[PDB]
Parts: C-alpha cells; sequence; structure tokens
C-alpha cells in the first residue's frame, strides 16, 4: 500500500499531461509530454521509481498496459504493473476531481510562466504542499518512513 | 539540515547533467540538458521543491548564484540560495567522488538505452536503491519523517 501508485493522463492547450498519484497520500508527481506514448510513459516510470519506491502501478489505459515498453520499463525498475480498472467505482470520479483541481491550479498560476510545463510543476509544487493539518508531502514521507520501520 | 541540497553539473557525451543531491542523505536527482543555463537551472530546482521539501540550495556556481532567473525560481519555491563554497574542503573531493561514480553507473547501463537521458535515470534509480544497511532513499525519508514529526 505505501507502494502503489496510479497513473493518470489529461490534456490541456493540445498537449497532454501525465501524472503519477501515490495513492494513499495523494502526492503527486507531473510532466507534460507532446503525446501519450508507451516510450515517454516509460521513461516517466523510470524516473519516479527512481525517487520514490514503486511497487505497484496502476496503469491509466489498457494501451500503455500493453505496451512493451511499459512492460520492459516495469520489468527493469522493479515495478508490478497493473490495470487501474475502478474496482471500486469512487476511484474514477477521484481521478476525474483530482485533474479538475490541478487544471483550477494551472490556471491560477498559468499567467507567471510563459511554457506550460512550469505552470504544471507550480502546480505540483501547490498541490503536495496544500495543508488539507498535513500536506500530500508530509503524508508521503510519513506513510514510507512508517513502512520501513 | 534535512532542507538542504547541493547542486552539480557534470558533463557526459557533449551534454549536460545536472544533479541535486540530498547532502545528509546522498538521495540525487538528475536531468540531461543542452546547457546549463538560468532558466533550466530554475525550472530543475521548480520540479525539485514540489517534490521534496527544500529549504537551502548550495548553487554550484556563481552564474547560477547570479541568475535572476534561477533567484526568481527560489522566491517562488520559498527556497533561500547560497553559494556552494566549500568552506568544508572535503565538499569539493566529494562532489567529484559523486559524479565518478555517477558516470561509473551510467557506463554500466548505457548499452540499455538509446537516448542519455534514459540511461542517467537508470543511474540515478541504481544509486538511490544501493544498499551502503540502508539506501540513500531509505535514509532521506527517514530523516525527513523524523523531521516532520
Ligand atoms: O516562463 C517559463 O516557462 C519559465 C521556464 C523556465 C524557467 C523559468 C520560467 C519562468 N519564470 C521566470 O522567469 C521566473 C520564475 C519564477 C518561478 C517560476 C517560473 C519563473
Ligand atoms: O532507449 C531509450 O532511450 C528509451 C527511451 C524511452 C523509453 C525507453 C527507452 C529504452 N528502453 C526500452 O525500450 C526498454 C527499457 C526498459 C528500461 C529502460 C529503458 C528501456
Ligand atoms: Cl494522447
Amino acid at each position: 500500500s505505501p507502494g502503489i501508485w496510479q497513473l493518470d493522463c489529461t490534456h490541456l492547450e493540445g498537449k497532454v499531461i501525465l501524472v503519477a498519484v501515490h495513492v494513499a497520500s495523494g502526492y503527486i508527481e507531473a510532466e507534460v509530454i507532446p503525446a501519450e506514448t508507451g516510450q515517454e510513459t516509460a521513461y516517466f516510470l523510470l524516473k519516479l521509481a527512481g525517487r520514490w519506491p514503486v511497487k505497484t502501478v496502476h496503469t491509466d489505459n489498457g494501451s500503455n498496459f500493453t505496451s512493451t515498453t511499459v512492460k520492459a520499463a516495469c520489468w527493469w525498475a522493479g515495478i508490478k504493473q497493473e490495470d487501474g480498472i475502478p474496482y471500486n467505482p469512487q476511484s474514477q470520479g477521484v481521478i476525474e476531481s483530482m485533474n479538475k483541481e490541478l487544471k483550477k491550479i494551472i490556471g491560477q498560476v498559468r499567467d507567471q510562466a510563459e511554457h506550460l510545463k512550469t505552470a504544471v510543476q507550480m502546480a505540483v509544487f501547490i498541490h503536495n504542499h496544500k495543508r488539507k493539518g498535513y500536506s500530500a508531502g508530509e503524508r508521503i514521507v510519513d506513510i514510507i518512513a512508517t513502512d520501513i520501520q
């Protein structure tokens, strides 16, 4: 459970925003890419897994689930690849809500940056530091530290 | 001390590898860029600070120390920008050693990837997971979780 992440893909300004959410904490990492390909998704997971102890990834769609490049990256990084089928139906609406929230934050910072990618990273910052009184950033560290001990 | 990071820039295949090291743990994040500019460095710090609680950054050289774009990014992200002058002389040789080690790991994986950026991320993975018996990845989480409590 401290090792579970969910992939999520959303669109803005004719570009793709790839998101990984740490399910237990709500902590996210994100990147802007021209389009969702197996190679981009594989590279993103490789980055994620070098930064956080990723055990399981729920993929965002069947193309990334099937992608041989994605499967190779998960093998390389010791990640168990799974489907992201909302067996809990709450799950899809939660993602939708996260995408709406992220896009809201992007809109609030959009004018402070020329390039979308910069605005996305600012939104990641704001999302992860937001107090809700712990932040997502604090929760993920606490969850994983507890798990290490 | 749990909030202190050090910037480091090194070169390979005619490209630049930008590294941030969490001083207390030895944990790293890295990226490949065409060349070290204020804008690239600023973006890299924005990414870092949205992912980890960055309080202080020792910059890697005087150009990044002076850069108005870097200073703006540190202001935005609540980061105290400092010089990286090795007042402890131990410090410069430690960086050198890290660069040598990273390049060694890059060489060991280089043939498994077409693009240098992929090899760099694989090396970050290997570096952060290496048992030394805790890993850098485990140490950074422990250090910061302890600090939160
Ligand atoms: O405008 C951009 O997209 C961009 C790209 C790379 C670095 C900085 C920026 C924009 N920017 C500044 O110039 C100052 C600044 C502070 C904080 C965030 C972004 C920026
Ligand atoms: O060759 C590359 O640079 C590159 C770029 C993006 C994604 C995957 C790769 C290479 N690669 C695969 O195709 C399989 C694989 C597993 C693990 C890491 C990289 C790769
Ligand atoms: Cl797409």
